[PDB]
């Protein structure tokens, strides 16, 4: 019916190694966001998806009232205690925001507010809170808010006793901060005014002029993120820095005054560790030995003295750890499940916590106090909503303290499977699929499969409600545990980076062939999704395989990416030479272009295709997903749906935004139902 919008073609010639790319559509990049014609583009684009999608708002109507049904108006967290004080977050339906609120730990009936988000916000644009915590002393609240949606955090500081707020005004700031043990001195990560990035440590006194702050730390790579951290002891707070693949630990005494920084041990490239400080002792999490990480514990920093307390082993990915009076409690990856195994101090003793279902992810909780033999962890599966349990580590007794709430939610009308498929390879890629039993019958229903497949990053089977939604239609919703992704630990992502990333996009699809093969769905209703890195893989996924796929939703989706990583002008280029590589190298340049889906777009069929981006903010950046559908527009041989969805605004609402990410979940699940109708 509708003529969708044309956005002009400007040849842009790019060579590099003697290769010409012509780019029709480079001008969409306008880094001021102000050329009339890019808006022009961005807002034809937005009428044609609204007109193109008007006749589904009864059913996104239908969408976002049965989710936004599904949980709760009052949230209250489990309190936690720390220095004798319990902390409890409120969520009161008509509030906005969280309200914070705390007692002394000996005290039930009455609680004191720490921070009303809703009184902060009043007279503001937007609002996040950032950061909050209480001084050693119990006197003194340090927060870090945004008050401007650019996630640079003001510090502020409250004296308890009277409800007063100090002067001064910490600017700029990453958030983090750590209080030393005096409650009257606080350190603080400046981000660089430009890059944004964080890159500067200062000592602040609390009450003074920040003109007065000490430079304790100035990082020189710009790859290295720089952190702080505090000790379980309280005997350091620690500068952490880190690059995808290296990091280095900077001490400082948290209970003396005119601390310097202490090196740990000096940066080595393809050296990650990570510390704590417990017993006298360093613990330390290093893949010095080993992909998969050990764990060991040293008197001092020099990397000679560490003794092994936990080898690093082929089959099982060390991921963390949290230090009790009598336990080391880790957290681990085998076989593509995750696990928590407890070892007892003095007796060695090693416990496996159990669990009973194919496809859950468990973890390490907030565990703020040491001397306790009650472990905090979280639970969640395909089929059981988020639990935390607290187990009694020497009794073994397991009590749930909190579930997910979901109404009109029978949980034994779903089940889920694990299946492993065999790649094209002969690789073992492991698959987490659910669905509603009363609708399933094999080789009929439509299939939802999700991958994302970057930076080490895992896709764990966990429980979502807004799923339901398309449960509930006959859906079977699949996670496809593809290489790039953590599942398998560090070899599974390397085996899905730099000059493996071509095993991310052959595992999904090798994943969709071989369910609809063994009947998990039907051929002709195949969908799926992916945002961000997960949106280079919707792109590579059609170009490469565009008969397997009815309809896709491609988030923010990073697609320009030769393009991108050549240019360092572009926020995260600098950082992500040892995601991709860099493609100022012809070896590279050449394994990138293969893939990079903008460039790979050919006069072919495609599946049916809504595309996201975001105007002002940007993980990826608004113009890829717009060139890549103006060169879609211009060479795809099909007569197919193609949405364009540029968000406008200005920035977000209640910490995220909830009201608007279920309208947007609403909006991309009836256009997937609509054409699996």
């Amino acid at each position: 019916h509708m003529t969708p919008p044309k956005a002009e073609k400007r040849p842009y010639p790019i060579t590099t190694h003697g290769d010409t790319r012509v780019d029709d559509y480079y001008w969409l990049r306008d880094d001021e966001r102000t050329d009339p014609q890019v808006l022009d583009y961005l807002q034809a684009e937005n009428a044609f998806t609204d007109a193109a999608l008007k006749p589904q708002q009864a059913l996104r109507e239908t969408l976002y009232e049965e989710m936004v049904a599904r949980e709760n108006l009052y949230f209250q967290s489990v309190p936690y205690v720390r220095h004798g004080y319990r902390y409890q977050t409120r969520f009161e339906p008509g509030n906005e925001y969280a309200i914070y609120v705390r007692q002394p730990q000996a005290e039930s009936e009455h609680w004191d507010t720490l921070i009303d988000g809703n009184q902060r916000a009043e007279q503001r644009e937007f609002y996040t809170l950032g950061g909050l915590e209480v001084s050693p002393d119990n006197q003194k609240l340090a927060v870090a808010e945004d008050f401007l949606s650019r996630r640079q955090y003001d510090i502020r500081f409250k004296n308890l006793s009277d409800d007063s707020w100090t002067d001064e005004v910490l600017e700029n700031t990453s958030g983090s901060f750590e209080w030393a043990n005096d409650s009257a001195t606080v350190y603080y990560v400046r981000k660089h005014a430009k890059t944004l990035l964080p890159y500067q440590v200062y000592r602040h006194v609390v009450g003074t002029d920040p003109q007065l702050d000490e430079l304790i730390y100035e990082e020189q790579d710009d790859t290295f993120y720089v952190g702080l951290e505090k000790t379980t002891s309280d005997r350091f707070i620690l500068i952490h820095l880190s690059s995808t693949t290296t990091s280095e630990i900077l001490l400082l005494d948290a209970d003396r005054a005119d601390s310097t920084p202490q090196m740990f041990v000096p940066r080595r490239k393809d050296h990650e560790y990570g510390i704590d400080h417990y017993h006298q002792h360093f613990y330390i999490r290093s893949n010095k030995d080993g992909k998969n990480f050990g764990l060991y514990q040293s008197e001092q920093a020099d990397e000679a003295q560490w003794q092994t307390l936990i080898a690093p082993r082929i089959e099982v990915m060390l991921e963390g750890f949290s230090l009790f009076r009598d336990w080391l409690v880790v957290e681990e990856r085998s076989e593509g499940l995750t696990q928590l195994r407890q070892i007892h101090w003095q007796s060695g003793e090693v416990k496996r916590i159990a669990f009973d279902d194919p496809t859950y992810t468990t973890w390490l909780a907030y565990n703020p106090e040491p001397e306790t033999e009650l472990l905090r962890y979280g639970y969640s599966s395909m089929t059981t909503p988020t639990t935390l349990y607290e187990l009694n580590l020497d009794s073994d007794e397991r009590v749930m303290l909190k579930q997910q709430e979901v109404k009109n939610f029978t949980p034994e009308n779903y089940r889920s499977e694990r299946v492993w498929v065999k790649a094209r390879d002969g690789v073992e890629v492991p698959v987490s699929l659910v669905y509603r039993h009363d609708s399933f019958a094999r080789g009929t229903n439509p299939l939802m499969v999700y991958g994302y497949g970057s930076y080490g990053s895992s896709m764990d089977p966990a429980f979502s409600a807004s799923r339901l939604s398309l449960l509930d239609r006959g859906f079977v919703f699949v996670l496809a545990h593809i290489r790039g992704g953590g599942e398998l630990g560090q070899l599974w992502y390397e085996d899905g980076k730099l000059f493996k990333k071509q095993n991310t996009f052959n595992d999904f699809i090798d994943v969709t062939e071989a369910l609809i093969a063994q009947g998990y769905g039907d051929a002709k209703r195949v969908f799926a999704m992916g945002g961000s890195a997960g949106g280079l893989l919707m792109g590579a996924v059609i170009n490469q395989a565009p008969e397997l796929f009815n309809g896709i939703v491609a988030q923010v989706p990073f697609v320009d990416v030769v393009t991108t990583m050549l240019d360092e002008s572009i926020p995260l280029t600098t950082g992500e030479y040892d995601e991709w590589g860099n493609p100022n190298q012809q070896a590279y340049y050449d394994y990138i272009l293969q893939y990079s889906p903008y460039d790979q777009v050919k006069a072919q069929d495609y599946p049916h295709m809504l595309v996201t981006t975001g105007l002002h903010d940007s993980q990826v950046q608004y113009w890829e997903p717009a060139k890549w559908v103006a060169k879609l527009r211009e060479l795809k041989t099909d007569d197919r749906q193609l949405l364009l969805y540029t968000d406008m605004d200005s920035g977000h609402g209640g910490k995220s935004g909830r009201f608007k990410a279920y309208e947007d979940i609403a909006l991309e699940y009836a256009f997937i139902l609509a054409l699996a109708e």
